[PDB]
């Protein structure tokens, strides 16, 4: 009790990774929370650590969105160096009610942990084969960031839902400042901003939330504040100075939106965080550098969030050098976290729509043209084409030969036409 | 006896029962029913939809599915079904959430879970389509889905068909190996059942569809082509195959190819609605050798083809050969067709070259992706308005409705795919 | 066509089911909403009409929380006309998260319709054990009256949780006037009411949910405003009369709580529900009466419902006689749905707890006592003691023979000790 | 990767949780599987480490069946020192399919590990709600010993089924020496054996995947050989002495049914297992001393489990004074692990029917008796009287103040009926 609680304390006094870090809680009343024993959380653990890490020694983490392992795999033998987990593609596509939803927190709570648990598993199936054939070269244990949207409800659904993105192992987990049951993404209309206090409690939550769990769990705050021109209530003065005293039918205030909102609210998340993103309504360089000086001013060397969204239409937006400098652009501003949201429903909807359309066009010639760009993929990196290797088959045997002493007489990839004619 | 009645009259007058044997009463069915009826709509709809294109239609060509979204765009480019790989599911879709090789290694619900996904994905296009004032697209095609062998005995083959049927398949396939050993058609290791295990397989298939009341098609798929194992000499009708020599594990050795596909292919055929004959590569002559033989006993009987990309096509096959793959076998009676793992080539390859983009030249690699889908908008592509093509109107139209159009909070007003799109 | 239209307007203005109902929306936004094609619900058909027959039969009908389908199949065997689904049930023990919560919204939204499912599944097959054995008189088909909370956010949820239930096979469904975000337990602090004007909003959500999916699911109208001293908002003038002008640190409005707001409450729901509930502190006649009198005013014939509720301290509150005639009583003043919410909680839990106790003291002696008691019991419909029959083993292995035409060599009844020894 | 290999095969030799178990694979194969890092499965290694204790230092480990976390919970608080996770009872009443099954590999294979997670989750928070009130009394995180069945397919499926298992944090995992796809309960007719060969190889199995998982699972090997006389296959030559020659129409051989079939069986299995348990058609303590006897003439001191099965009439096949000592006097025989599989089905269904039936007749003169007997348990360490305390309302009480520093104005056991009536 007294060696638990003084670990604790002392960690959060000496660790780097909590400075400028403010928890308005105590030691004492983490352990009390913690119950009698401390459970290992290994995935979750290595991830923030190694997130942690390569936010401070990488140029910048570029990730994309992806629904399924599959899609995390492939971006990992790409070469990206994180996955992030859209809550967005979530609700389009891989929800726990298997519905197709739009991105207003309509699909349960737990749908997220859910996908992030499958990516691990994925990566640890990708991990298994690769370390069975004799190399640990790629680490396919790369950090996870998932969307925990606005908690799903009040600060204990925001408690909740932080545990469960723990325990299925995501390294960071961003909380956004709306009111959660009238959840947007942040390019539709109709966003309503909680009051600042109740954002940071949220904040608050999520921090509690790690640190009951035992794990330095990566926290990004957004905002939505730079469009949302409605907040739920007035009750924080501090956010007094926007509202315009009209109310909606509903009993919302209406604001004055813009980057001065949107400023404000990073100010007063940015020590509850270890990272600020300011959702924008475009991709406009000057604006991501104001936001930048703003938090910098106060919380000097503060990391930022970057959404790269497909929301965006770019070449109408940017020239082609802007297109190509961006990323490397708004990283030297602080942008050490940059993701496109969307890109897994894009890639997949795309690819799906034209294979099939050629296919109904043109038959088994459309697909033999997809097979022979597989082919064309390996000499970058690509292995999918041999399917049966690339889910596991060539593990799954190798488990069955040290069951029966190397005598089973029905392992798969001995006489599998992917030998035969791969 | 009016139940009764009535089931005896569909399987007797009905042109649907046409040359498929029942061993079982309307009495036996209606005694395990239950006292009510369940409608399923989806599955009935599918089955009689599935059924009038596969004798409407020159063919029916499909690829695999492992979401809603895949499913969905398949529609759009114009496909008539979906097929649902268990493969694909095993690797990339399974409630267990592991990535497995195809062996029937994951939860036995899952592929009904993945049935009842694309079903709701499909409601909700026909719901966007319906609000925006149209029903131009038929969004409820067929779903054909992979039953394996079974996750087991003939009971547990009665329960994953009720599964298929309760998430609205059209059509359903069963295969002929031992569940404890299932492979993949193109993995070493397959080990046949008994022909007479195997039918009774595709009868528990027919009695769980007798009584959920539906229609459902039943595909009947053997492995004979390249399975070289069976569990066992207890059926006469095997003998001929089997060589004497054993397993380890106890397994018979027999004499594998297109003798033991066609001898198996003439057992299933009064107990399915289409055969399906697993090969080892795309070879028409095999293809027509197959269909004669069915043919033979079955003037006229359905048969299903796996374009597998278990296949290197190019390798087997000369561009023209290619081109006219998918006519040609239909001219020999192959009417269903389906590309098994089209939904994790598409998904993999496209996100691996679009990752691989990304790492040498950031947004410069999405924006090339954003330009060939707003193309490609110019051929029917709409997922480049991601918000709609997910229902956001949908769901702005509900929100109008119950507050009578004085909402403040809707959601395409003000979106950036209103102004940017 | 645009027959289809008139025909739906021609039964809400015509038929007796819709007598003294408010739609605010039309026939023509409803099939804009439904759809090329109409989905057949059988269980949540038939159930909701046999429960609509039901409250005009019975002198009232009179239920227990079931959290799994064998304590519902008991319920049935016992004679109880229908089954009460309690979200405080789910969450402490049956809820898709797999944690045990307080009654705070903090599982899936998915949860009870998940549970509604399994229960008809248990129900179906104890119809069909019955059928196969030549029997058709228990019937098993009794509707359930789920618990769907707060609805688990904004009028978007309680639409999407309205339908799970309906596809679930749900007979009736109970939304209460509560913030989701800040959701109690009835009898538990900390109760924030909704504006008159959003409880009103989410009732009206659950009518056009079942309205879309075509079926005429019963709908409860449950208040909280006898005990909730607190309210999101003063935005509804129906609501000053009631609000004090204090607020919390969160910005929640004081109320003077009490028989007065709920009477307020139930009257602005009555429209909008087929029946009322006013959540009580105890259970009092003098009280009921006062409630459903004021409804009757306005409503003649409203149809009411009340928790018997296990929170309650019943031999604190009522001499025995009095306990006696509660439900008999209430009755008579138009509270024709009556439920014990956590009848299911306390049977597992006593149950187990002296089971276990007895086991942990006198072994086999204690498990013996329990059988014993089970075999005791046959004689007033008990058949569970027979354990295989009772979960379909008879029923599975009918189905076997049906396939091998009465070859199988591996039934199970036949060579069971249940055949020898029961 | 040196150290990884050596800590194993250390283990393997200096500890004598492996004294006389056999593993045909070298801790070389076991590295290769398990993949380039060590996950850490804290209740899997603390349950199984405290269960293998338990074995050793008490006379017998008597469970009972749990299908639920709250039945498990009072199993706990009642001073039972480990849970029993019944496949049968998930089959009937709790599976992932939400079907009512009989007891024949019906349900899909994930449903027992998604139980033992369930379980192992409220345990967790009955030890916060403890913890946080200021005790470590109880010991709430008693070993779990779950029902693998016959693994729901091949080797294969028993490696992922065992993976699940102990991910889900089970202390112990039985596999039975069945033909999967004609699984039966131990006391049903039709039960098929596989030959020895492939259930020694279904144990092998077994131990690969808790090795490669990295966590002592204790492995109880269960023989159906008893009863079981049928066999899939001749191809084993120790089976040919029990195989009559005769076939059934699926091919299936006969056999000599009985104890020597089952000593067998036994014998063959326990130098793969840390427990045998043979199934038995009653409770026979002369039968029970034999198997024993005859399993210790080549394993001397071996552990064993005896299921003190339901499916047996207890009153039938013994005197009161024999049931009263049963536990006590085949504990002397080596039965260290004595279970009551189906006591969660007969508490649960026994509790509810004799509930509804009271309600049905006294409506809440039934309920308030239960109520009072509740009462009256507290003197024993009964506690769910108090409802909302039991399912943590406390513990998220406590939760809600830290994150708002003690200015919440809706905590819920403040003004709550509980505190008020209790």
């Amino acid at each position: 009790k007294n060696e638990r609680i003084e670990k604790l304390q002392e960690s959060w006094e000496l660790d780097e990774r909590w400075e400028g870090i403010t928890r308005p809680y105590s030691a004492e009343d983490v352990i009390r929370l913690r119950g009698s024993i401390d459970i290992e959380h290994t995935l979750a653990r290595r991830g923030a650590e190694k997130l942690w890490t390569s936010l401070h020694t990488e140029d910048y983490i570029n990730a994309l969105g992806a629904l399924t392992g599959n899609q995390a795999m492939q971006q990992v033998k790409a070469g990206l160096k994180a996955i992030y987990l859209s809550g967005w593609q979530v609700a389009a596509d891989a929800n726990l009610s298997g519905h197709m939803y739009p991105d207003q927190s309509l699909y349960p709570a737990n749908s997220v942990p859910a996908v992030v648990k499958r990516i691990n598993q994925t990566l640890q199936r990708a991990d298994q084969i690769q370390h069975m054939e004799g190399s640990d070269d790629t680490d396919y244990f790369v950090p996870i960031v998932a969307d925990a949207e606005a908690g799903f409800g009040g600060q204990l659904n925001v408690f909740e839902l932080m545990k469960g993105m723990i325990e299925a192992g995501a390294s960071g987990v961003h909380f956004e400042d709306q009111l959660s049951s009238e959840k947007k993404c942040g390019h539709l209309g109709g966003k309503v901003l909680l009051p600042t206090q109740t954002a940071v409690r949220n904040l608050i939550s999520a921090r509690l939330a790690a640190d009951v769990m035992g794990v330095p769990t990566i926290i990004v705050a957004r905002t939505d504040a730079d469009a949302a021109d409605l907040i739920t209530s007035d009750i924080d003065p501090v956010d007094k100075a926007f509202i315009t005293g009209e109310r909606t039918p509903e009993g919302f205030y209406r604001t004055n939106a813009g980057l001065d909102q949107a400023i404000a609210r990073g100010l007063a998340y940015a020590p509850y965080a270890d990272l600020v993103w300011c959702e924008t309504s475009e991709p406009n360089l000057e604006d991501a550098k104001r936001f930048a000086d703003a938090i910098h001013k106060e919380h000097p060397g503060k990391l930022l969030a970057y959404n790269c969204s497909p929301s965006f239409n770019w070449k109408q937006k940017l020239d082609e050098k802007a297109i190509a400098s961006f990323q490397k652009e708004i990283a030297s501003y602080g942008y050490k976290f940059q993701f496109v949201t969307l890109a897994g429903f894009h890639s997949l909807n795309y690819g799906m729509f034209e294979l099939a359309r050629g296919y109904k066009e043109r038959g088994m010639a459309a697909y033999s043209e997809l097979q022979q760009a597989e082919f064309a993929a390996e000499k970058h990196g690509y292995s999918a084409t041999r399917h049966q290797r690339e889910v596991g088959t060539g593990y799954f045997d190798e488990v069955a030969q040290v069951i029966t002493g190397g005598t089973s007489s029905t392992t798969a990839l001995k006489g599998s036409t992917e030998e035969a004619q791969f």
